């Protein structure tokens, strides 16, 4: 009964930004966001340029760039384009609307002007989805809704991650999908993106937990492993993309059978 | 049995940011944030050096500024020392601990290099907390939790409030209060700021809800009320300060008795 990545492309009320996303995802065999959380553009557009072919998605936090510009965003949206990858900005909007609509298209980041995706925490209430869309929508861009975490003594739990996938089905002009450990809604059109994913058991000494691929995948029924360090720390970060890639990809085809 | 902001200054486990925020409170006769939501540097100051009198604390969302410099910063920190305010960086760190160690040290804001105080928000767990002290303890920084917000449709009510309380009475060495509605704690050390605040009834359109400063000082036990539109869409915003800042400090003067 599961739809392939391709299929799920195809669907009816698919938002045009997880279409796009979930056809390259099949065309290059990749589940894998790469998240680049590295502090100097130099770094951030090597990973890109290499790991791309890899990759359906980079993950970026900006605000720990030290030398961010907006020509260093122009340079990684050439390196998408080329390599056929979204850019998803981890900025966590968690603010009233009529705030989060200012921080998304303004200041100095300009981040609905490069980002393909963003993401929003529910605690607000709509209104943060309401404000983002109002330029979110124009720009043709999609939201993620952060229905679980992965950190240890997370609150985005029962009640909590029932009310953001709520909120994702009612807002699906513009919410594509979840930050999730899990599958969490039972929508086709909505993705899930895991972050909290490392091929070895373990965590940081700041509350990261991490769980395998073939568990977030296969068992728990994600689409996407977002990986920062398990990459990004590794000397060869291809070869380390590449292990990831394959982990997620080959759990997802045993999970369609 | 309450003390007056000037005693609570003086508390065995009152955090130093605290202690200067309250002594200045009571010396100015103020307790009012001005929530200075501007897009130009040049109105921000503006704003800080006419209102910094009649204010205790301004509210910063530097990632709306277009011209955003730490040179804009640098002439803020002038003028909260010269008018005695502390300067509150309303970024709600939302994200593990590892990450917002990051957010809140570097990038092109380096917020803990000028920021008094921040918030955060608990639903990560306390690696959010933890994250930040490590930037934060050793500038002598604090950090507001965030345990209820004012938008239609919060979830950060019940349970996760408490959790919030929690969280911060485990981190007072970092922790200095909450971003709430009303009391939340019991312990006087710990400062309630309350967003969501007007003179008139009413909201906005995307989902923000107003009471006023009565209210959430007198009835409902908060120590600061952070105004935003309700001074700085007015002609003129020093007199709609002072207005605020009457009626807040009334308010609390009244509570005590
Ligand atoms: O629940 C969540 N957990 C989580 O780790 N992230 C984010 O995903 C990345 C994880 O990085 P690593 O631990 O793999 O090195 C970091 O950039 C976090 O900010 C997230 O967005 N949501
Ligand atoms: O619950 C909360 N509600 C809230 O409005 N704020 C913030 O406080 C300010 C309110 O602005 P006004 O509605 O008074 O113009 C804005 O900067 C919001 O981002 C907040 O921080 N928490
Ligand atoms: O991606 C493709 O080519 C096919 C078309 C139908 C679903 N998958
Ligand atoms: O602020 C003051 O001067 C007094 C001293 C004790 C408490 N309040």
């Amino acid at each position: 009964m599961e739809l392939s990545f391709g299929a799920r492309a195809e669907l009816p009320r698919i938002h045009p930004v997880a279409s796009k996303l979930l056809r390259l995802m099949q065309k290059k065999e990749t589940n894998l966001c790469l998240s680049a959380d590295v502090s100097l553009a130099r770094e951030l557009l090597q990973l890109a340029d290499a790991l791309g072919p890899s990759i359906c998605m980079l993950k970026t936090h900006v605000d720990i760039l030290n030398d961010f510009t907006l020509d260093v965003m122009k340079e990684l949206i050439t390196l998408a384009k080329c390599h056929e990858f979204l850019i998803f900005e981890d900025r966590k909007f968690a603010d009233i609307g009529n705030t989060v609509k200012k921080q998304y298209e303004g200041g100095i980041f300009k981040i609905a002007s490069w980002a393909d995706l963003v993401n929003a925490h529910v605690v607000p209430g709509s209104g943060v989805v309401k404000g983002l869309q109002e330029v979110g929508l124009p720009l043709h861009r999609g939201c993620l809704l952060i229905a679980e975490m992965s950190s240890t003594g997370s609150l985005a739990t029962g009640d909590y991650t029932r009310a953001a996938v709520r909120m994702a089905e009612e807002h699906s002009e513009f919410v594509v999908g979840f930050i999730s450990g899990s599958r969490v809604s039972m929508k086709p059109e909505f993705l899930h993106l895991t972050p909290g994913v490392q091929l070895e058991a373990g965590g940081d000494n700041l509350g990261q937990q991490y769980n395998s691929p073939q568990e977030v995948i296969g068992k728990r029924g994600s689409d996407i492993i977002i990986v920062g360090r398990g990459i990004i720390s590794a000397a060869d970060r291809l070869e380390a993309a590449e292990m990831y890639r394959k982990a997620a990809w080959e759990a997802y085809l045993s999970r369609l059978g």
